């Protein structure tokens, strides 16, 4: 009887899309059979995911390798959304930018040109089998080093002027650090944000107190959210199994669903030595606390409102179940004390939760269940764990 935390089953918020990560067989191997199933089935040792993001090639002569993979993950029930980086190089021109030379930018004089790359990029994959859920304008415009630069009046121009001729669902900007000067002019302008489907944002250096966005509140209606790449908190070689380092992957996540409001999580890579799958093929510790969202907050779940942060170092979130009223709580303690919450889901019928729980020498293992008393669940939290309670 230490905190308290109240779910509240009758607010809701944002209906869940899903969870996953990207693939890239043009820079890395390609998944294999076995790690598709893995990644995208949702049994025991898999990580559930529901989501795969693919890039769009400038050169359309890759496009093929594309196609294995995410007719697997169709299949496997994920939706798929694809990025650009480039356009193809004829539609391309440099220009100086804060005093460095030789930078890309989409010529003004292509921008339709670019639509149809688009649309046939969506054609292609539809014959082979790949409805996409959307596409992307461009990958990271406002961090675009080595890539293709948009500013924001040059995804406004094209968002209001091009992107209704889009033959998909269209997702913008994906700024790098969901920076709201790169999308605010799009919720701005009424035919813009009409031609907008998928509000897309990257979380690299996003601090929590930047993960609110007023104005999509405002003006976002009947368009999605999604957090379509991060990696957390870094990418040093190895470092997937790191402890207790993973546990800021589930906090992320966390903060992305509870301070974003956020529909859809997406790892990048999803087999890298700091990422969710490991290269033998396994599932790191990173993996496993996407894992802890991923295989029990399924799509069409949709979040309610649950006290975020109980007691210091404890975070908590809940997502309903519609069709019977049921809940999955995904409880995370930093702390290295262990930690004892008064859980109260007023108005529920369920009074049994199973729960699962990892720490730093065991994933998901199935723990003791939690019977209620009346409609109050007692939890105890391990030590610098997660544990997913359904």
């Amino acid at each position: 009887h230490m905190a308290s935390a109240t779910i509240n089953l009758s607010a809701e918020k944002q209906v869940i899309r899903g969870f996953g990560g990207m693939n890239h067989p043009v820079w890395i191997s390609d998944l294999t059979p076995q790690q598709r199933d893995t990644a995208f089935g949702n049994g025991e040792g898999q990580l559930g995911f529901t989501i795969l993001r693919i890039h769009v090639d400038e050169n359309r002569n890759n496009w093929s390798k594309e196609v294995a993979t995410a007719r697997r993950a169709i299949e496997l029930g994920a939706i798929v959304s694809a990025s650009p980086w480039n356009p193809p190089s004829n539609m391309v021109e440099t220009f100086t930018r804060n005093g460095v030379p030789n930078q890309k930018r989409l010529r003004y004089d292509k921008y339709g040109d670019y639509v149809q790359h688009l649309n046939d990029f969506v054609a292609y994959m539809k014959s082979n089998g790949v409805d996409l859920y959307a596409i992307s304008v461009q990958n990271e415009p406002d961090y675009a080093h080595e890539w293709t630069w948009w500013t924001p009046q040059e995804m406004l121009r094209f968002m209001r002027d091009y992107a209704g001729q889009i033959n998909c669902r269209v997702m913008a900007p994906e700024s790098f650090q969901y920076l709201k000067n790169m999308s605010d002019p799009i919720l701005n302008d009424p035919q813009a944000l009409a031609n907008l489907d998928i509000l897309g944002a990257h979380f690299y250096g996003t601090t929590v107190n930047n993960m609110p966005y007023p104005l999509f509140e405002q003006k976002g209606a009947g368009k999605e959210l999604w957090m379509t790449e991060v990696y957390v908190p870094n990418s040093d070689s190895n470092s997937a199994d790191r402890w207790p380092e993973a546990l800021e992957v589930a906090h992320n996540m966390h903060n992305a669903l509870v301070e974003g409001n956020f529909q859809a999580y997406v790892w990048w890579y999803i087999r890298r030595s700091y990422g969710p799958m490991k290269e033998d093929g396994t599932i790191s510790k990173r993996g496993y606390m996407m894992a802890h969202y991923s295989k029990f907050v399924r799509p069409g779940y949709v979040r309610v409102d649950a006290t975020k942060n109980p007691t210091y170092n404890v975070y908590l979130s809940a997502c309903k179940n519609k069709k019977d009223n049921s809940v999955v709580a995904v409880v995370i303690n930093k702390s290295t004390e262990a930690k004892t919450i008064n859980i109260s889901v007023p108005g529920t019928s369920i009074r049994k939760w199973e729960r699962y729980v990892t720490t730093g020498s065991k994933n998901l293992r199935k723990e003791s269940d939690i019977n209620a008393s009346g409609t109050t669940f007692q939890v105890t939290l391990e030590p610098q764990s997660v544990t997913t309670f359904v």
